[PDB]
């Protein structure tokens, strides 16, 4: 997370890691058994991680838990990332408890000027290779499709939306990919893409969790 | 365009005049050697004008370059003006600089109410025939589908929008055909037909550009 | 390649494939058992498919033959794919002729404005899907170091170089990773990456291979 | 480790894990500058952790120090896990002490029956998700060529051993991964894989280290 701050102990405990192999993504659980994540941090076998805030150390509140299904988007397109969402499945329930906890899944689409949380273990810095072990948080407004549609021209889908700050400084970056935006207690986004971290003009856009809402009920009652 | 004003000397510079000697239609430069205009304005060696606003004053501002392919919508029918669009391709890319630049194709299609922008050098009244030599501008928003449904009943084809102004007053017309209507640096309509110009209750219809995306990426990655 | 056209029959004959895994890359000949690619590139056991115009058909002037090591840059950095290069070497030496022949490596680095050809087989549209059956060719400048990082900033390493075109419209893709960027008979750069494809203020970037002349020639000679 | 005890101080002081944030891998230092793992756990970027035996204990006796090259072996085969064999290149040399020592290469092929140590961080249980925060340790021996083709049918390449009891109760597991087989103070097994862990005729394979004294000496020799 790029000009963000440290995440307090009690906040964001929905937050999961996951282990794609030896590739890092963030997530979040939204129910004792279902992780919703980012499709392009895909592997047909994930650990995920749940209870942590340093991940350098033990603290006692850690589950690690193997997934046993992985479910992509059906329509996910790497070439624009469009539709880059996935459910991930756990082999046995969480421990709900203060630590972990669930997030809820958005009841409508969020507008414009909503403040968010964004958070993850990613990169820090846009320019250098700097990443924490404990998580950082950053309170980010969702953008106008008219500011996102010119920071990135012909590239923004019906599937995405941009938050964050056009004058830079402020950003998700690498490693934060998979992890949540989470508005008013729901669900809103899944970090996504970007063009570079924190620079002008370019914010970060996510997959718009509201246009999923049945795909999710309906993989999650079926599954 | 009637009721508009002489374009910003930065705005629309993506604007393109098909030519025979006479210049008859609009376009608008989606690469250095694609122009998107409308399939009614067909002719099967088109000179591309681009530069200036003003047409008549040239100072080498001015590129004119010749059409090595036409290639209409294979579905064009002109009894309706369904499927009213047309790619030419420069026999030499245009020079991309202050005066001359390209648009970004859709990837979501506009909302009604979004608010774009047309431009052409066509008739400047809905009763006279006056033409400009500056090339000039109107801001004008996407009409919902019901009130265009309601101008022209049993007209209107999902290959369509209505955009302009119900009260009449402020519209494209006659020699505007094959511009540009460009919403958030996106090309979303093309100039096509309607009722005269500018009058009550018979707002412009456009082609509706985003149902073209994967015509217009194949027709140009194969040509 | 977007833009380009289709390569002559006998240029670009030090062009081979990798069929790694479903991945498929380009890459270059430069001895009779070596290939040079892009480290991103990479799967265990790769085929090498040299002496290809029409990827689609047989053409009777194929070789198609396994990998025995594959060998990425010891500092090969994934995150900002920094060394992004790959030595394969071949487990029987290819015949060389007309259709196959090997590419020299750089005596030197090449400067700004130095024209160069990059080929390949990835995709023909910045805004579609579109592979080709043909190998496509592009003609294209190195640009400046400053137009480089104004293009991405925090993100270019000495160890990469920008080519292209400023304006977009023409541009290597997804899919031409690992493919040849060839001045003046020599290899200087190897297709890495971009954002998007063919767009303004975003040209490829390549790496570069002047950088690595004494580690090609000790992997060689030590394996 | 599953079945093991807590190493007593001295032992095992040639281990290493290997973080990227968390312990993702063991691994053991073969000279001041010099790590082997095995070439499953690659990262390109890897920070290695010398010296101390409880992984969350900032206590004292640790070194901690960035990779500057990761070298897997070129032949390394992900499908099957042959040649599961990388080297790390450390950015500074540790220093060697009571803490931190280095373990000699083999000078000749461990047989059957020798009793050797394995040590590591990872899972306690071959049915739950359960790590440790102290290392341990395991006594082993290695077992013939033919209990293990009868274990494996099929899987066991010449680059690899099992070792451990075919009646189960004791074997390293997931986390291990990368870690030392030291017999008669000389590394002779990597920790490759098996299937799950401690189960009865299922013992551990390990890579064969006695086959790549050549490679080793070579690469640290040229790199
Ligand atoms: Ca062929």
């Amino acid at each position: 997370i790029v000009g963000g701050y440290e995440c307090r102990k009690n906040s964001a405990s929905y937050q999961a890691s996951l282990q794609s192999g030896y590739h890092f993504c963030g997530g979040s659980l939204i129910s004792s058994t279902w992780v919703v994540s980012a499709a392009h941090c895909y592997k047909s076998r994930i650990q995920v991680r749940l209870g942590e805030h340093n991940i350098a150390v033990n603290e006692g509140t850690e589950q690690f838990i193997d997934s046993v299904k992985v479910i992509m988007h059906p329509s996910y397109n790497s070439r624009n990332l469009d539709n880059d969402i996935m459910l991930i499945k756990l082999s046995k329930p969480a421990s709900l408890n203060s630590y972990v906890s669930t997030v809820a899944l958005p009841s409508s689409c969020a507008s414009s000027g909503t403040r968010c949380l964004v958070s993850g273990w990613g990169n820090l810095s846009g320019s250098s290779s700097n990443y924490p072990d404990t998580l950082r948080c950053l309170d980010l407004p969702i953008l106008s499709s008219s500011s996102c549609n010119s920071a990135y021209p012909g590239q923004i889908t019906s599937n995405m939306f941009c938050a964050g700050f056009m004058e830079g400084g402020k950003d998700s970056c690498q490693g934060d990919s998979g992890g949540p935006v989470v508005c008013n207690g729901q669900l809103q986004g899944v970090v996504s893409w970007g063009y570079g971290c924190a620079q002008r003009n370019k914010p970060g856009v996510y997959t718009k969790v509201c246009n999923y809402r049945s795909w999710i009920s309906s993989t999650m009652s079926s599954n």
